[PDB]
């Protein structure tokens, strides 16, 4: 009687970490865009320029 | 169950993160004003003066 519930939360405990690992994958994916996208537009920013002769 | 904690936690590395953002971006708008402001106010100082003729 007791082992059939055991296994059936066992597949819950599965889809949970599933779900917040997604979250985890997919934000660090969100961020890895604006992070060098900031960086390099900075530079740009800093080095370039016009001098009146 | 292991997931649920995760997802929570993970909220919190980005607040404060977030806070101590905006004490850099902030502390650096503070100092902007007077960097400048230090650096007009001595130039005219040392160029200007009067001459007794």
């Amino acid at each position: 009687a007791i082992g059939i519930g055991t296994l059936i939360i066992f597949i819950a405990m599965v889809l949970v970490a599933a779900v917040a690992a997604a979250v985890l994958i997919n934000t660090s994916g969100f961020l890895q865009q604006k992070a060098m996208a900031t960086g390099k537009e900075s530079t740009e920013q800093v080095a370039s320029g016009l001098l009146c002769s």
